[PDB]
């Protein structure tokens, strides 16, 4: 107890000195916010402690190519407006498939796109647009496309590290502000900076292909959240990315759903409220779909048991 204290009373100075969540132990529970923007994995959001991505913070969403990280960073866009949120999309990489993004529920008729010219201009064109405090969220696609103004033109070398530094320091307070959360997605072979000033960095990899007999379907995705000063850091979730369709909603809350034992099993059966959602995973991934009104209810008892 005469311990106890001292530590509690260290804790809460480096709490008031350098912000809240700068230390904690990792079985703490998250502090909730008022409003987080979900991920479209109720198991990522479960990882992420806070039910989502916070407002107002940056974000670094990092793996190899074709990982998810880009569908992840589109299902965050998608609930952003699906709330009545305006998102933007700062595009150096000109990969975009806006079909795929339309069904995965992103509004892209309302959505801001931006395709610069420089590093700095995409930057500056980002602040630009957060300080107007119209904005929810901007991803900016990507970190490493952000290349410099001089070494488009033609000539030292190391300023790109520099630029995004710079950068990062007035966004940072532009953010707060404004409530606007910022996505950098990021390639593995200016991260540098970013590392530090994300609030939350998540590691996106494929596990594995998915079945459909002999023909696949999608693919399972991991993402460990290596790095969240909002609650307990070193997390992950699984979830599934279906090929044209996106992260399985319906797949994340059956997952869910057995791990919380909200959701029983009869062999290949899935219980659930003492009536069967389907036979094998798929037909209750199906069943869930079809029965919108019984899916947001497994959603709902799965936040109200993890105060999500």
């Amino acid at each position: 107890p005469d311990r106890e204290k001292a530590l509690e009373l260290a804790v809460a100075q480096i709490e008031k000195s350098y912000g809240k969540g700068s230390v904690m132990r990792l079985g703490d529970e998250a502090r909730q916010p008022i409003s987080v923007i979900p991920t479209g994995s109720i198991a990522l959001d479960v990882a992420l402690g806070i039910g989502g991505l916070p407002r107002g913070r940056v974000i670094e969403i990092y793996g190899p190519e074709s990982s998810g990280k880009t569908t992840v960073a589109l299902h965050a866009v998608a609930n952003a407006q699906a709330a009545g949120g305006v998102a933007a999309f700062i595009d150096a990489e000109h990969a975009l498939d806006p079909d795929y993004a339309k069904k995965l529920g992103v509004d892209t008729d309302s959505l801001l796109v931006s395709q610069p010219d420089t590093g700095e201009q995409a930057l500056e064109i980002a602040d630009m647009l957060i300080r107007s405090g119209a904005l929810d969220i901007v991803v900016i696609d990507s970190v490493a496309a952000l290349v410099p103004r001089a070494e488009l033109e033609g000539e030292h070398v190391g300023l790109q590290a520099r630029l995004m530094s710079q950068a990062l320091r007035k966004m940072t307070g532009a953010l707060n502000n404004s409530g606007t959360t910022a996505i950098f997605i990021n390639q593995l072979r200016g991260g540098k900076a970013l590392k530090f000033y994300a609030s939350v960095r998540m590691d996106v990899r494929r596990v594995e292909t998915l079945k459909d007999g002999t023909n696949a379907v999608g693919n399972r995705t991991r993402v460990k959240v290596v790095k969240n000063k909002c609650s307990p850091p070193f997390k992950q979730a699984e979830f599934d990315i279906l090929y044209g369709k996106g992260i399985s909603r319906e797949g994340s809350l059956i997952d869910m759903g057995v791990d919380q034992g909200l959701i029983r099993k009869s062999g290949a059966w899935f219980t659930y409220e003492g009536e069967q959602l389907g036979q094998g995973k798929e037909n209750a991934r199906n069943f869930l779909v079809e029965n919108a009104d019984v899916a947001d209810e497994i959603e709902k008892k799965i936040k109200e048991k993890l105060g999500i």
